[PDB]
């Protein structure tokens, strides 16, 4: 009531127009939550038992009486009367509004108010009266089954009162519904007020908008706006037996097997005629290519050159050139060039070597590093060779023996001289023991990384000489002590078509890349030769492959030293190493085509020769597809057909064993012991040939990504698909157009036969495909229609974050013909700017239901990351794509983990629940039955098949889905939805495919026009575009066809089934992604086949005669029919990719590892280092380290993750010159140390891997506001302020560019705005809007920086907005050549930054920070902003630093055994949160006042009924916990990243039983850092379980305590009690199936109470070895040694001291001296052992503890006194110690050897125990002991907890409900509920004093009388019923004072006044029995002794004073309103006063 007042009051000084809609919806929502509150109230104070707050259903029920055990069965039961899903255990904790009880009636009252009361009435019955119904049915079901003594009735009422309380009177009659009336009229006038005068004008409109929703939900919505009618398929008729009889015709007949026999004779004899073919369809060469680009040689030390070396060099190597006589024109071009060189001026030659700001053009010289030669100054055969220059098929015998030798030669010996050594965090201690030590320190001596850093120089400079204005100018560079001498010529600019980089390398002949059968020449000096080589051309793609050639060779050698580390259980051997490296490199640098196919095709090669049957001559044929031209490529090929044959022959073998697959033994047939694979590069043999196939991926890996896009490649896919598209055509001349679109019949195909092909289906077959597998979607018609009905059919297109994404996508056709290849972003915004409106996926299609699907190839150069794939589409196919995609994905969810697998992180269960079933099979027998019993035994043998059958193939009728999707079961009511996929699927079956303009141009430039290319032409008829049907170009069709296949699948499996029923054959698959895995069941004779050779041949004979494919290996004729069946639906079997195998081990685990680990983590690594998003310098550092923490979550270890950063790293910082010694060092102008600089400005970075995994990427900047703001604010030091005002200049910095954030962008801290190449033009509708406009609509509209709108008005200028982004813009372009050039320019002396609007060099911005921050002073503003960043923005990323600094690693010296690789996800924090619908949807809401943004937050939103009330919320603790305000755009900005949820979709790669949470998985990370050895995490290992765990152990141990110091059964109370998972016997269970987490006082008490229930002495034994004990253990890489020089050790010592499970580390920093004692030991015995054993190790090295006096320390410290030791903060003055850390976390369990001789007293609360005979006694736990943070508040009851206590019965069962059990337990006062007290007291009591009442009564008033008929640590009840009774009374507050008077005028006037006499007290309400007792409690103690007399008194003052109830105090607590209104509801008056 006063509610509503006080919220008048304060709404009434707001002046009028003047409130946002938010604080309005928010006043509304309180007052109508007080308009309810106030019938709430009435009605509880009116009828309902409850009067203080609502109770659950279950709590109801419990009061009623029904024992729980009856709800705790009823709980499992989900309402029949739902359809819906509800459950009865969500039913029963929902509140019913009012609850009352009578006998076994139940009567709920909800009650609501609403103008239209019709409709809360059926809602609220809709939702209640069901499930009552449903209860009440159950329960009287119950009740006669003789478990209830009556039943229960449940009365359901609902009372509906109108807005306006018209109907109050009716609905519910009473005394005072005027004013409640009264009320509701005032609130709703207050309602008014402030909806029509409360509000800003302009917000209006979004306000009713919101109500629109919240109150009034009025506007209905017009179905789902219709679906179109689209025509339908009727089903034909099909019977599978047409099938059946169909298979026994074919399968009566010999059939080829499709795949070979895998030989090492017949894998060698293929290579042998596919050379007879190779060597004859090419002509023959007689001359190796050049194949080294760039041929240097090395024989020392290389030091990386510098402009000042570069000079002496270059004029030493022009001294040496000089005097050389040429003798071919490239070294007559070499001596003039030198000649020209030497022979310059000194101002040339100064201003050569000369940045390009002081650079002075000369007449010789130019622009910087070039020179100008003129014909003048050249030779006429030089110049001849230049004008032959600039005016500008065959293969090797590789059949022939001589070549191979002569190649193999060549290349081993290049490879032996890259072999040849030179002749000169916590993550760092493993890297510099086992990387560093064994892959660094091994490579760093030999000659590939030395001329690996000598080919970066050479290609530096010619990078630099690739500019525009420096290409058209010769050069002239050298390099280590003149050797290798640069002479690069006059090569085209940029441009276009390839900036063909040319240049000479003379060099000095030696060791290393020198190959000398492709030089120029090799003049000879006489002493030495140098090698003239050819002039040799480079363009960008193959330029940047050189450049960090090191690079990916070292990463690749990481790689391949990891997997063998991995595979071989050690490290690699130096020799082993060192040639892995030598060959990584030589193909890193010889980044051809030809290698980058052989090692892709090797791959898939590999696993065709190590399984049994498998087609590889396919394969082999495809080695032998382009010719072989340099030597490199025939020693490739020589070393691969060694290794296959090598590996083939292996299978000369395959003995039969026993391993143990999943958790049955299982046969095998495997390889073991003479089957050893060997190593394609070293002498290695590898255990598993998984590890082969890795080296080769990584080996196909180091080529270029530019490789797959070149020209060649873009014509055989051209012609790939046209070719395809033609044999269409063919079929159907052939046959009708309608036999192949729609599918030919059984009838047909049993009369031609060779319909039986792809392209071509089979309607009949897809008909009962599509009826075997509604055979398993039948029953789960209601989750296929809800999930079909969740894909937001009914939600904005465009507005779907996968249509505004930057995938390619074709666009408009231009007016050439040649089709466009825009971004999917700009088509959005093209259609979007035609629109007017924003249409529902579904509503699209129908607008373009007419425009023909178009493709095209995409373009290379514009290719985009995120495009993948290699086809586009225009938009309407793209969205009937989705359409099908999204049904058939709909649909295909639900058979998930049955045959297909899409989530579950990465479910492998439908694959796994196959090979069990499978594997449960084989292990058995099978007896076919012949006549009589006479039984024929069979073994059963599985044959598993791994073949990709969903892939998208060029050649494949999507009609078929057509058919298929009309039978599909569905289960929506209608088959609207179904005929819109059909039509879907009938507009993306004709496509136009446009031919390339790259193609365009290249066929048009040729002379000869080979009919291989006449036909090709021949399909467009325009010479643009041609018409392909059926294949669906590579649409993302991926479920559908999954779908598709596994029906087909099925098909087969019923088939087979039928065709042969005697046998037990068993078939089982599943599909993931493009490959799946067929489990064939085949069953062969145990005898010698004789007796089924003649069950076979009597069965041909009787007529069944298809048992002519079941006469021998049956496997070959159950894959024949599979096969065939699937190709008639069009599905052919790959015979190239696939493999058989007889249930191998190593074939089940790696194809387990193919279904988790997607994309190799090299293929990650390898990119990071190419490809820099080039956006300056935060952003690639930023982007390289982010790339770099992608590979780790893909397997990558932390070691070869780090060293691949600190590669990315090293590259960025020489880009820029930020590494220490060049230009742009921070160090050189500011003030402060290169590692405590802001990583914008060029600082150091975080530069580890856990730092950057779990972090974040750019946590060195939060690091050192921390830092600085710590010091700043507790001290004052200027450096910290100078950090502050960096800090400062680079915001100011950052606030000068334009408005674009969005949140999970937000860039705090500052970015300097390097330039960013702006592309030549601007892609289209980028500049529709001015930038002027786009910044001030962002800073009105801030909403739309968290939801994306959805209209069209406001969201054309988002998407405009988007396309505006540095960071879209340069993903765009990624590939354009300007910007790829841009990138590789060292970016060093230019102006690139950009400063108060200008173009400024990095140098000048240092400065100017400089200054600034020398300058800088603090303020409040900024300091404020510092510290919230600090303390709350930057939050959930300092969680991370902090775990990953208390964490310490050691290291137990073994092997770690390597698992399976499952795939967790790394949800950084899982949690159920208090508040729903997102943090990006809550705070839009807050900042939106446009109704527009209304209707985008409210559909965006998930509940939008409750946005509002999560702001409170999110408010509160905002300034709860920070103490912030919300109420500002800017603080909202800055706390928004600590409250949104990452929702990050990361998948890391985890080998073995990990869990999903974050800490889980980063502790692998933290096992994982050792290749070789096993880290043992220490804290906790693992630290909301453990917390709940916690939470059972106080609660158990405080119930044992308590039961047995009160003697009630303790035993069936812990089967009883029950807490959020199981009941108190269950956690017993599970602490000793676990273990009891360490604890500090309740272990003592934890053992005890575990030793006298469950009898296990684990726990009590368990404690007493912390008692004392030693067995100090150590690490094994920081082990000190020992030295008798000084007598003494040395080193960092790591010891770990372990006192039973309580450990105690010790570490010796020898540099400082010192050491940090980490222990967990907490007595004084145990911790001074400690000190013993710790000194001992201390002084053996020699050192002493840091002793120190001091009085008290402030801090915990573990000061000595002479009792002992003692941790805690002192007082007495006594010597401490210093270092002692006691951190509680270390405790950690483990198998302890050893008893005691231990007796337990006390009933077993206490323990006292020995060592031993020998050892003294000592008491060991008792329970005397005090528990904090408990909770009482969550114990719940599962049965009867009986308390028969001093012999008396109480039923504690419902006050478990009720939470006074505490209170109990404690004897504290609370007060009991009506209906909880009354059916405690269940069992008769009743009050004794009643009795001499009654007697008084009688004495006094004769007649009317009472109707009795029928009649530290511990704590102890001592109190009897009395406790409870008294709980509604107050005890002694009565108190023995007594008026004799008063109590004699009060009884006179209740006997004279009410009936006593009309019912026994035994019918009456306990709760008023008891308060009635307690208001004459002890009343006739002082009247009745005396009453004879003291009544006469009485009656005097009745005739004296003519005392009145009012007047009278009965003793002290005079009560007449209660008691008055008590005894009303519990006694009428008397019926004569009834009448007046």
């Amino acid at each position: 009531m006063d509610k509503y007042r006080e919220i008048h009051n304060k709404l009434k000084e707001f002046s009028p127009g003047t409130l946002t809609a938010v604080e309005c919806i928010d006043y509304l929502d309180r007052l109508y939550a007080v308009r309810h509150d106030i019938v709430d109230q009435m009605i509880k104070h009116d009828w309902s038992d409850n009067k203080d707050s609502e109770e659950a259903i279950g709590k109801v029920l419990l009061f009623a009486g029904v024992p729980s055990n009856i709800i705790t069965a009823l709980e499992k039961k989900i309402i029949p009367n739902h359809p819906t899903g509800k459950s009865l255990k969500a039913f029963f904790k929902m509140t019913p509004a009012n609850y009352k009880i009578s006998g076994t009636t139940i009567e709920f009252v909800e009650v609501t108010v609403t103008a239209d009361v019709d409709k809360g009435i059926r809602e609220k019955k809709l939702k209640y009266e069901a499930g009552l119904t449903y209860i009440e049915q159950e329960l009287h079901k119950f009740f006669l089954k003789g478990e209830i003594p009556q039943p229960y009735k449940i009365t359901f009422n609902v009372v509906a009162v109108r807005t306006d309380g018209s109907n109050i009177t009716t609905q519910w009659p009473s005394r005072r519904n005027d004013g409640v009336v009264q009320y509701m009229r005032l609130v709703q006038a207050e309602i008014s007020y402030v909806r029509e005068h409360l509000i800003k004008t302009e917000e209006r409109a979004a306000l009713e908008a919101m109500f629109n929703l919240k109150f009034n939900i009025s506007t209905h919505k017009s179905q789902p706006y219709y679906i179109p009618d689209y025509k339908g398929m009727e089903p034909i008729g099909a019977n599978i037996e047409d099938l059946v009889d169909y298979s026994k015709d074919w399968l009566s007949r010999a059939r080829n097997f499709s795949f070979f026999e895998v030989k090492g004779t017949a894998v060698f004899e293929c290579f042998n005629s596919n050379e007879a073919n190779h060597c004859q369809r090419y002509p023959m060469s007689r001359k190796p290519r050049n194949f080294l680009l760039i041929q240097c040689s090395l024989i020392t030390s290389y030091k990386p050159a510098t402009t000042l070396s570069d000079q002496i060099d270059s004029r030493r190597a022009c001294s040496y050139i000089l005097n050389l006589i040429p003798d071919t024109p490239a070294s007559y071009l070499i001596h003039d060039m030198a000649y020209r060189y030497i022979n310059l001026t000194r101002e040339d030659m100064i201003n050569y070597y000369a940045p390009r700001i002081q650079f002075k053009q000369t007449q010789n010289v130019r622009e910087p590093g070039t020179f100008k030669l003129t014909s003048s100054m050249l030779r006429a055969e030089s110049k001849a060779m230049l004008d032959l220059l600039n005016n500008h098929i065959e293969s090797l015998n590789i059949a022939s023996h001589i070549v191979q030798s002569e190649s193999v030669s060549l290349i081993t010996k290049i490879l032996s001289d890259l072999e040849l050594n030179i002749t000169e965090t916590v993550l760092d201690k493993f890297f510099q023991n086992e990387t560093q030590k064994y892959l660094i320190d091994v490579l760093k001596k030999t000659t590939a990384w030395h001329i690996g850093h000598l080919i970066r120089d050479i290609t530096e400079s010619l990078i630099a000489h690739s500019g525009l204005k420096r290409s058209k100018y010769w050069s002239l560079h050298s390099y280590n002590n003149g050797n290798v001498i640069l002479f690069i010529l006059p090569s085209k600019s940029l441009e276009v078509a390839g900036s063909f980089i040319r240049f000479i390398t003379v060099f000095r002949i030696g060791p290393g890349l020198v190959d000398k059968d492709n030089l120029d020449t090799i003049l000879i000096d006489g002493d030495s030769q140098w090698g003239v080589s050819k002039v040799m051309s480079i363009d960008l793609n193959r330029l940047l492959a050189l450049n960090i050639a090191f690079e990916k060779a070292l990463i690749a050698t990481a790689t391949w030293f990891q997997y063998y580390t991995e595979d071989q259980g050690q490290f690699p051997l130096q020799y082993a190493i060192r040639s892995v490296f030598a060959n990584h490199f030589l193909l890193a640098i010889c980044q051809k085509m030809k290698l980058c196919a052989i090692f892709d095709n090797l791959r898939y090669l590999i696993p065709a020769v190590t399984s049994l049957y498998s087609g590889f001559p396919s394969l082999i044929e495809k080695l032998f597809e382009r010719p072989f031209k340099s030597s490199l490529e025939v020693y490739i090929y020589y070393n691969i057909k060694s290794l296959l044959v090598a590996l083939a022959q292996n299978n000369k073998a395959r003995f039969y064993s026993k391993v143990k697959l999943l958790g049955l033994t299982v046969d095998q047939s495997t390889v073991g012991a003479s089957g050893v694979y060997p190593s394609f590069m070293s002498r290695i043999v590898y255990k598993h040939y998984r590890s082969l196939i890795s080296e080769v991926t990584t080996c196909f890996f180091l080529f270029e990504k530019g490789l797959h896009g070149n020209m060649n490649e873009e014509a055989k896919i051209h012609l790939e698909t046209v070719e395809w598209a033609l044999k269409f055509r063919e079929k159907e001349e052939k046959y009708g157009e309608s036999l192949v679109e729609n599918g030919y019949m059984m009838w047909e195909l049993r009369a031609n036969a060779e319909l039986a092909e792809q392209q071509l289906y089979c309607q009949d077959a897809i008909e009962l495909a599509a009826i075997e597998l509604n055979k398993v979607l039948a029953t789960k018609s209601s989750v296929v229609a809800n999930s079909i009905l969740s894909k937001n059919w009914e939600e904005p297109y465009f507005s779907q974050t996968r249509n505004i994404s930057l995938k390619g996508m074709s666009g408009q056709v231009q007016e050439d013909g040649h089709l466009s290849s825009s971004v999917t972003i700009i088509e959005a915004i093209r259609y979007l700017s035609n629109s007017r409106h924003n249409p529902s996926l579904l509503k699209l299609y129908e607008e373009t239901r007419e425009q023909k699907a178009m493709a095209r190839i995409v373009r290379k150069y514009q290719r985009t990351e995120a495009d993948r794939g290699f086809f586009i589409t225009t938009l309407p196919t793209r969205c009937r794509l989705e359409i099908i995609e999204d049904y058939y994905d709909a649909i295909a969810k639900n058979i998930s983990e049955e045959y297909i697998s899409y989530g579950g992180e990465k479910k492998i269960l439908a694959i796994q629940g196959a090979l069990e079933k499978a594997l449960r099979w084989a292990s058995g027998e099978s007896f076919i039955e012949l006549s009589n019993h006479k039984f024929i035994r069979m073994k059963r043998k599985l044959m598993y098949v791994s073949a990709d059958a969903t892939k998208w193939s060029p050649g494949d009728n999507s009609a078929k889905f057509r058919r298929f999707t009309s039978m599909l079961h569905n289960g929506l009511p209608n088959n609207k939805l179904k005929n819109c996929v059909i039509d879907a699927l009938k507009q993306v079956y004709k496509t136009d495919f446009f031919m390339s303009r790259k193609l365009r141009n290249y066929i048009d430039s040729m002379e000869s026009l080979d009919p291989h290319i006449k036909q090709f032409l021949d399909f467009f008829p325009d010479g643009h575009h041609g018409e392909v049907k059926g294949n669906w170009l590579q649409g993302n069709l991926n479920k559908c066809s999954s779908l598709f296949g596994v029906a087909m699948s099925l098909l087969f499996k019923q088939v087979w089934t039928n065709l042969f029923p005697e046998l037990d054959c068993f078939f089982e698959f599943a599909h993931h992604s493009d490959d799946a895995l067929f489990i064939y069941g085949y069953l062969e004779p145990v005898d010698d086949g004789t007796d089924w050779f003649l069950f076979v041949s009597q069965q041909i004979q009787a007529g069944h005669l298809h048992w002519f494919s079941v006469n021998t290996e049956m496997w070959k004729s159950m894959f024949n029919l599979h096969e065939h069946i699937l190709l008639l639906g069009s599905i052919k079997i790959s015979p190239k990719k696939t493999t058989v195998s007889p249930t191998n081990a190593e074939f089940l685990s790696t194809f387990f590892e193919g279904c988790a680990v997607s994309i190799p983590f090299v293929k990650i690594l390898l990119g990071s280092l190419s490809d820099l998003p080039g956006l300056g310098y935060f952003d690639d550092l930023a982007a390289a380290q982010s790339r770099c923490v992608k590979a780790l979550d893909l397997g990558a270890s932390p070691q070869v993750a780090q060293l691949a950063v600190a590669l990315c790293t090293s590259k960025v910082e020489r880009l820029y010159g930020t590494a220490p010694g060049m230009v742009n060092h921070p160090a050189a102008y500011l003030q402060v140390k290169h590692t405590d600089t802001p990583i914008p400005l060029g600082g150091n970075g975080a530069m580890s891997i856990m730092e950057l995994a779990t972090a974040g990427i750019g946590m060195s900047d939060k690091n050192l506001l921390k830092r600085a703001l710590l010091g700043y604010s507790h001290k004052r030091q200027k450096s910290m302020l100078y950090i502050l005002g960096l800090f400062k200049f680079l915001m100011k910095l950052s606030d000068e560019t334009f408005q674009h954030e969005r949140l999970g962008q937000f860039s705090f801290i500052g970015k300097v705005q390097w330039k960013i190449f702006t592309p030549k033009s601007e892609f289209e509708f980028a500049d529709m809007y001015t930038s002027k406009f786009l910044e001030l609509w962002s800073s009105q509209h801030v909403t739309y920086d968290y939801i994306i709108p959805k209209g069209r008005d406001n969201l054309l200028i988002y998407l405009v907005r988007k396309l505006n982004d540095p960071s879209i813009v340069t993903a765009m372009t990624m590939q354009s050549p300007l910007q790829l050039r841009f990138r590789m320019q060292a970016k060093q002396h230019m102006k690139v930054c950009r400063l108060d609007g200008e173009w400024v060099t990095f140098r000048e911005v240092l400065a100017a920070a400089n200054s600034f921050a020398e300058n800088y002073s603090a303020t409040s503003q900024d300091m404020d902003l510092f510290q919230t960043l600090t303390s709350c923005t930057f939050s959930k990323e300092y969680a991370w630093k902090d775990f990953l600094n208390g964490i310490h690693c050691d290291v137990i010296p073994t092997k770690q055994v390597q698992r399976a690789k499952v795939a967790r996800t790394f949800t950084v924090r899982e949690k159920d949160q208090i508040i729903q619908n997102s943090i990006p949807a809550v705070i839009g809401y807050k900042f939106a006042v446009t109704v527009e943004e209304m209707s985008d937050v409210l559909d965006t939103a998930k509940f939008p009924d409750s946005l509002s009330v999560d702001l409170k919320t999110m408010k509160d603790g905002v300034y709860r916990e920070l103490g912030l305000d919300i109420s500002l755009p800017d603080v909202m900005k800055r706390i928004a990243p600590m409250l949104y949820k990452s929702s990050k979709s990361r998948v890391v790669i985890v080998q073995g039983n990990v869990e999903g949470t974050a800490e889980a998985i980063c502790r692998y990370w933290l096992k994982s850092m050792s290749l070789v050895k096993t880290i043992r995490v220490k804290p906790h290992k693992e630290v909301i379980g453990q917390q709940k765990d916690l939470a059972a152990l106080k609660l158990c141990i405080e119930v044992w305590r308590w039961c047995k110091a009160n003697s009630a059964p303790y035993r069936d109370w812990f089967q009883a009690l029950w807490f959020e998972d199981k009941t108190f016997s269950e956690w017993l269970d599970r602490f000793c199936r676990v273990g009891v987490p360490p604890i500090d006082p309740e272990i003592q008490c934890a053992a005890l109470m575990i030793a006298d229930i469950k009898g296990d002495y684990s726990v009590l034994q368990l404690q007493a070895n912390r008692r004392a004990y030693s067995g100090k253990q150590y690490d094994a890489y920081c082990v000190q040694t020992y030295n008798e020089v000084t007598k003494l050790y040395e080193g960092d010592l790591r010891v770990t001291f372990n006192f039973g499970l309580d450990c105690a580390r010790l570490e010796i920093f020898w540099d400082k001296k010192a050491y940090i004692l980490e222990t967990s030991i907490t007595q004084k015995h145990v911790l001074k052992i400690m000190m013993d054993e710790v000194s001992k190790e201390l002084i053996k090295c020699g050192m002493r503890f840091n002793t120190e006096q001091v009085q008290g320390v402030r801090h915990m410290v573990l000061f000595k006194t002479e009792s002992g030791f003692e941790w805690g903060k002192p007082n007495i003055p006594c010597i401490v110690y210093k270092n002692c850390v006691l951190r509680t976390s270390l405790r950690t369990t483990q198998a302890i050897n050893h008893k005691f001789m231990i007796t337990i007293k006390d009933d077993g609360l206490r323990a006292i125990a020995q060592h031993d005979e020998d050892s003294p006694r000592f008491l060991l736990a008792h329970a005397f002991h005090t528990i904090r943070d408990i909770r009482y508040q969550a114990v719940d009851a599962v049965s009867n907890v009986w308390f028969i206590h001093k012999g008396v019965k109480l039923y504690l069962n419902p006050i478990i409900s009720s939470g006074l059990l505490e209170n109990f337990m404690k004897n504290l006062p609370a007060a009991i509920p009506p209906a909880a007290y009354s059916l405690i007291m269940n069992r008769a009591k009743i009050s004794v004093d009643l009795f001499m009442f009654n007697d008084l009564l009688k004495l006094i008033n004769p007649r009317n009388t009472l109707d009795l008929s029928g009649l530290r640590g511990i704590v102890k009840i001592l109190e009897p019923v009395r406790l409870i009774k008294s709980w509604v009374s107050r005890g002694l507050s009565i108190e023995k004072v007594y008026s004799p008077v008063n109590i004699i005028l009060m009884s006179r006037y209740i006997s004279k006044t009410f009936n006593l006499s009309t019912k026994q007290v035994s019918l009456l309400d306990p709760y008023d029995l008891t308060e009635l007792e307690s208001i004459v409690r002890g009343w006739g103690e002082c009247v009745i002794d005396q009453f004879e007399s003291l009544d006469r008194e009485a009656q005097n003052m009745v005739v004296n004073k003519g005392i009145c109830p009012e007047d009278v105090i009965p003793d002290s607590l005079f009560s007449f309103r209660h008691t008055m209104v008590l005894l009303r509801r519990l006694f009428p008056q008397d019926s004569i006063s009834s009448f007046y």
